[PDB]
């Protein structure tokens, strides 16, 4: 009967069931029943690599959510009974700098800011919420639980494309195609680029060559140049434009941004997508030479997730290849396998 | 009678005096009699670093021209008896990225691709000429061959702040502010920002102090934390933005773009405006966490020149009190001293 959570009591110490009640909501908060939450390299970074929390511990980690509001507060009630996702970081929505986001000095995440999805149940305030279409969810072939991944995963690299000004004519570059850079492939696709997929996995390449890459280039086989000729053939054969390339870094590793770096090209954007504290060695006077821009993207709006699951309903982006279902109880076992890149796909514990 | 350049022979070698004839002229080149030419870190680069010119040896260079066409092919004779800067660097204006150019395939540059300024006169495509009005220059106090730095020194900043979007409300710091700098300190403080100078040389920042700069920094005297607490401290005197900071790096060394990529702050944008070949440590993400974009500038489209001469004339910004007039015929003293570090303003030869 009552709700519970898994929660992390300290760094690398095994998740921990704790019931809880929900009591009073808020006037502006709801409660969501879970359907799914997504398993992150984020919530791997507090439990793995002990990054501090905003919320004491212990804490139920998990932002990547979908399910349905089954009870809120007397402001909220508009959403009681609806399926939604739960933006990964809500901006405060009333500083100057969101009445203008992705930066406000107020925004909250869930499993970071407040208890997580990584539970039968998550109080979360109702802003930024996003309806889920029950009828066209079913249609795709897609549980409720399978949009969790909208949440971060889908939205990141969605903000990322939309930001380059990626058109058709275009030919898109992502280097790394795991997680967040497969959807950035795929957007970038639906936004009518011609995607070169760049990765050192070639099971992550086959998989990405039937779900909108028209290129495919192994890293691990191919130096800085023959990289660019192979692309600048890819143009030639198919009428499209040698300059003004969008790069997407996705890996958040050094390597890569070293690898992305180097494929700048007369009037290219490189969109900073991955994170990690590596530095790398560049000239900076590359972004001169070719009059190029680095873009720094940080999440999304929570206004672009209706028209990132819109792709979703509409098979324009495909989910179902790319996520793996486990229970929730499993928490454990499905952190250890993705803290050792033995899992393939993006796990979703579910309760 | 005849014209006559002074010629690089080989990098290193004296300057040698050189008549030539201008014979019959194509139908759109013009000759302009020199006023002024710049020196430029463009020129020693050829001189004292042996970068490569496209022209063969020998070659004249100077690329910050001033002066009046006295002799113009059929197709340039609207050019005749009119006072002209002369572009810096010449867009194809015919080619598809022309047509939608400071990257250009087919851009041309005198003193690298032709003949340059260092000469009694300087046979040039009239494409890009700016006109300069007499009447305005000569009541503002100025020579015709005082604007040749316009060219360069003056129109690459214009570029590198109008791409920024400098507007009312910000904060513009400029790390290096000699030469390049020098102008992005007193456009951004035209075009309407609270301006930081940083420099490491203490009379650099008297100067800009009486030019534009709202606030002077020595970066010998003061490491990445107190910089930024400095112009906070402005910011809030002044009732100024804490966010969306416009940086430009002018100074064209590591040390500089190190200084300038440690100041970022949310939503702030970094210009690359100073070239150097050396490599810099940095986390690309910082961009990420600060949503930021880093903007490389190359040179400045001549549809600008008339914009950025405007200023100089209206005294929106101050020419006199950063150049000093020298004989072209003492090109080898000037070059010598120039790399020496030894002038405190940008020299002029004069024929
Ligand atoms: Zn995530
Ligand atoms: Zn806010
Ligand atoms: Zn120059
Ligand atoms: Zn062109």
């Amino acid at each position: 009967s009552n709700p519970h959570r898994w929660m992390m009591t300290s760094p690398g110490a095994p998740m921990v069931r704790a019931e809880f009640e929900i009591g009073e909501l808020s006037a502006d908060q709801v409660v969501v029943a879970v359907a799914g939450c997504g398993v992150c390299h984020t919530d791997l970074g507090y439990y793995y690599d002990s990054v501090r929390t905003n919320h004491a511990l212990p804490l139920a980690l998990g932002h990547e959510i979908s399910g349905r509001v089954v009870q809120a507060g007397a402001n909220a009630a508009q959403w009681l009974g609806r399926a939604v996702i739960v933006p990964a970081v809500m901006p405060c929505g009333t500083c100057e700098l969101c009445t203008s986001g992705t930066i406000c000095r107020d925004q909250v995440m869930p499993g970071n800011d407040i208890q997580g999805g990584f539970a039968s149940h998550v109080v979360v305030p109702a802003r930024g919420l996003c309806p889920v279409d029950e009828a066209r969810l079913a249609a795709a072939g897609l549980q409720l639980a399978d949009v969790s991944v909208v949440a971060d995963a889908v939205t990141t690299p969605y903000q990322a494309v939309l930001q380059a000004g990626v058109e058709p004519g275009d030919v898109a570059v992502v280097i790394g195609v795991g997680g967040v850079g497969g959807y950035a492939v795929q957007i970038a696709n639906a936004f009518g680029a011609s995607v070169v997929a760049i990765d050192v996995d070639p099971a992550k390449l086959e998989m990405m060559s039937k779900h909108g890459a028209a290129l495919t280039l192994n890293a691990r086989e191919i130096s800085g140049r023959d990289l660019k000729k192979a692309i600048e053939a890819h143009a030639k054969a198919n009428g499209l434009r040698l300059t003004r390339w969008k790069i997407f870094e996705c890996s958040g590793t050094g390597a890569g941004q070293t690898s992305a770096y180097g494929l700048l090209t007369h009037g290219a954007t490189l969109a900073v997508v991955g994170f990690t504290m590596d530095k790398v060695e560049v000239r900076l006077s590359n972004l001169m030479a070719f009059h190029a821009r680095a873009l720094g993207n940080w999440g999304c709006l929570p206004e672009y997730y209706p028209a990132a699951l819109d792709l979703v309903l509409d098979a324009a982006i495909d989910l179902a290849s790319f996520i793996e279902r486990h229970p929730l109880d499993q928490i454990g076992e499905v952190f250890a396998a993705a803290h050792a890149h033995k899992l393939t796909r993006r796990a979703i514990l579910t309760p």
